[PDB]
């Protein structure tokens, strides 16, 4: 294996200035701020994440370190953490939130070329990840964040295993695992792979083009495993055509070996992408756009490159 010489940056509490709260649950709460280095006339919207036990800082830093090692345009990147008592992980800030309750509150103004670009983006960081044999392990429309309306990420290294140069599946313990978007070998035996993302990624699609439901709602988890051994997966969404249907079908087949790869399904979406009103019926596809004081030295976090 090669030597993961990815640079952990430290960061002062005294450099940003946090504002509010963007979020808070069970899993912890989420900031937001201005990152601020010493004297370089910069000011960087950040995010800060934090989940007060020796168990809380340990699962943390693991998260840390795969954030830290991860350099795609489409996979939200780690900019660095603070030491304040429980550590704090500082990163890019996302305006528009995640893509689950993105499309819920704009499906009338979504058309066919959003939908599909961001398959073809969420398939390029996914593919990105398999480079680095990295299994994501918990792939969701929550778990992918949209910087601007034509470009997403993807994210929560949580549950992200890091595969061996000679291991290909990777055997869990927990009992922590979203089972609506996991494969049937990684229910039935703890099983791991990136063809078991590929499935998370058909559900994901699949959210998506239904505007942001719920996979197999009404159905109590403890019953998911019986009913994909029964052969039945989720229905085709009124808006896609047979196409993109397939596709889905593809990426919840039995055998792992038999659904798509990544790099595949990056060249079937960008084909759709070149006519996307002919694999995708929206109703008024046409007429769909999508759209402080003190803020002139403001500067994303893409275009501030490691000093």
């Amino acid at each position: 294996e090669a030597p993961n010489q990815a640079l952990l940056r430290i960061l002062k509490e005294t450099e940003f200035k946090k504002i509010k709260v963007l979020g808070s649950g069970a899993f912890g709460t989420v900031y937001k701020g201005l990152w601020i280095p010493e004297g370089e006339k910069v000011k960087i919207p950040v995010a800060i994440k934090e989940l007060t036990s020796p168990k809380a800082n340990k699962e943390i830093l693991d998260e840390a370190y795969v954030m830290a090692s991860v350099d795609n345009p489409h996979v939200c990147r780690l900019l660095g953490i603070c030491l304040t008592s429980t550590v704090q992980l500082i990163t890019q800030l996302m305006p528009f939130g995640c893509l689950l309750d993105y499309v819920r509150e704009h499906k009338d103004n979504i058309g066919s070329q959003y939908l599909l670009n961001w398959c073809v983006q969420i398939a390029k960081g996914m593919n990105y990840l398999e480079d680095r044999r990295l299994v994501h392990r918990d792939l969701a429309a929550r778990n992918v964040l949209v910087k601007t309306p034509q470009h997403v990420k993807i994210t929560d290294f949580g549950l992200a295993k890091l595969l061996g140069a000679e291991e290909k599946e990777y055997h869990a313990e927990g009992g922590k695992v979203p089972i609506k978007w996991m494969a049937l070998e990684s229910i039935l035996h703890r099983i791991y792979t990136h063809q078991s993302d590929v499935w998370s990624y058909g559900v994901t699609v699949w959210e998506l083009m239904t505007f942001g439901s719920k996979p197999y709602d009404g159905i109590p988890a403890s019953e998911i495993s019986s009913i994909l051994e029964k052969g039945e997966r989720l229905p085709q969404p009124p808006i896609c055509t047979i196409d993109v249907y397939m596709i889905m079908v593809k990426c919840w087949m039995i055998d792992a070996d038999s659904r798509p790869k990544f790099r595949e399904l990056i060249i079937e979406f960008s084909k759709m992408a070149r006519d996307p009103q002919r694999y995708l019926v929206i109703q008024g596809d046409e007429r769909m756009h999508l759209p402080e004081e003190d803020m002139d030295d403001v500067v994303d976090a893409d275009e501030y490159l490691i000093p």
